């Protein structure tokens, strides 16, 4: 460890608090009970439906809102989805980006109630420049937008265990942002937590930039303030399709990830029958509690190694998760929310869902079509032909109707025309060297289309 510290102190590009923060993760990493796991009670993981909504007194709502900061995690790139820049600036619905919609929602809150709720974006050294030029578009918007850069840590060469920039990899690829658990130290380090405290704010609502369900929820905010919950994680029921779970362990609610489960217990962990809930990454956190625990160096989340191979070299990228911080705060709870609060956009297939007749946009919010029977969204699986946002859009002249869809799987070189209707279970599979065009106004129900012979 003394050699690692010297090496890090040799990296003059690192801030003093980044160096100490990194050595602290490294130290913990280099150092360090299934039968004890319990299901949380309903008082620790509160069903959303038991929470008291705000009264009709608009003044009560304004006073809750005056205490709030909305934060979006914005440290990630549009790379999975074939886009350069930050994921948040992908157009998600009606030509509006994730960031456009977040801004609209907050404007509408401020207009409706007379509050001045700010928006803050946590960027990384990979997204900060693009984001900073983009946010100028909201200069005259009815919301103050703050940005800050999270920590920038050296990738560590796995074998020798030395900082990669110490071996001369000082360009962008030598470094990494150490996960969303870094939100707590970065908020302090950047100065932004102090600015909001000085503005009389008390809580931050943190969410993934690409979660379209993560809207300010007055019922939760009310609960935190009335009941003095310093941390509240939104969890949602676990489905076959899902996730870190909340457990009760040694008297505390804690995040449990598969990484910390013994091999013999991994299959039971994946039972949506044993663990019924999972973390949405919608997190409500008391700002004074954050300052106190960060300054006391008390946030000791599980280390996630996240190994990668970059430019030939195998590296470690020690990180932490924001949800794992729950066990350090006072009177922490989960709240078990309807899945309406969890609509992630991770791939083109999710764009198909949200750009379809399954949703519309109301007042900046992606709003589910009430005509659909199933409360669950249909499963959409698309081949790599559809991976890039541009290519996805090119393969759909319009987004087909899917209100009556159970599932779609598409593979091979497939192109969709306009005004298509899909129902029940649908597969479209173009063989090697075949291009399949689904014609305009096709109605496809409970069908496998395996070639032109099938339509
Ligand atoms: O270091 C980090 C990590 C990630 N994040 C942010 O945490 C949230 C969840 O981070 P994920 O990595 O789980 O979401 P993603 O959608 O970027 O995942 P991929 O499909 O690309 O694998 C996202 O909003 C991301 O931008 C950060 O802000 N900083």
């Amino acid at each position: 460890l003394p050699q690692l510290k010297s090496a890090v102190d040799g990296l003059t590009e690192m801030s003093e608090s980044e160096k100490s923060g990194f050595i602290s993760l490294v130290s913990r990493y280099l150092s360090g009970e299934w039968s004890k796991i319990q299901t949380p009670t309903d008082e620790i993981v509160v069903p959303y439906e038991k929470m008291t909504p705000v009264s009709q007194d608009v003044a009560e709502t304004k006073n809750l809102l005056d205490k709030l900061v909305v934060l979006k995690l914005n440290g990630g790139l549009g790379t999975t989805m074939g886009c350069t820049g930050p994921k948040s600036v992908i157009e998600v619905r009606d030509g509006l980006t994730f960031l456009d919609l977040i801004v609209i929602q907050i404007e509408n809150l401020n207009n409706k109630y007379g509050c001045k709720v700010p928006l803050v974006l946590m960027n990384s050294f990979n997204t900060h420049d693009d984001t900073h030029k983009i946010v100028e578009k909201y200069t005259n918007s009815n919301v103050d937008i703050h940005t800050f850069n999270q920590s920038k840590y050296p990738r560590v060469v796995a074998d020798e265990f030395v900082p990669w920039p110490s071996k001369g990899k000082t360009d962008k690829e030598g470094w990494y942002p150490p996960g969303h658990g870094d939100v707590f130290p970065a908020l302090m380090n950047s100065g932004k937590l102090d600015t909001f405290l000085s503005q009389g704010k008390e809580y931050v609502f943190v969410a993934n930039s690409d979660n379209l369900g993560a809207i300010v929820d007055l019922t939760i905010l009310k609960h935190l303030i009335q009941n003095k919950n310093e941390y509240c994680m939104e969890v949602t029921p676990k489905t076959l399709a899902d996730g870190g779970t909340l457990i009760s362990y040694e008297g505390k609610v804690q995040l449990l990830e598969i990484a910390q489960v013994p091999d013999e217990h991994v299959n039971e962990f994946k039972s949506i029958e044993k663990f019924k809930i999972f973390n949405t990454n919608n997190l409500w956190v008391n700002l004074k509690a954050i300052k106190k625990l960060v300054e006391a160096d008390a946030l000791k989340m599980e280390i996630i190694p996240n190994p990668k191979e970059v430019d030939g070299v195998k590296v470690l990228q020690l990180e932490t998760a924001a949800g794992a911080a729950i066990r350090f705060f006072d009177n922490a709870i989960g709240v078990n929310v309807p899945r309406s609060r969890f609509l992630p956009v991770k791939a083109s297939s999710d764009l198909l869902l949200v750009q379809s007749d399954l949703y519309t946009l109301v007042d900046g919010f992606v709003t589910r079509n009430k005509a659909r029977t199933n409360p669950s969204n249909p499963s959409i699986e698309l081949g790599p032909e559809f991976k890039k946002v541009a290519t996805f859009l090119s393969r759909f002249k319009s987004i087909p109707s899917i209100v009556e869809l159970d599932s779609l799987k598409v593979s091979g070189d497939v192109w969709f025309g306009s005004s298509i209707v899909l129902k029940g279970k649908v597969t479209v599979a173009a063989k090697s060297g075949v291009k399949l065009e689904i014609p305009d106004r096709a109605v496809v129900e409970n069908k496998n289309i395996n070639g032109p012979e099938d339509l």
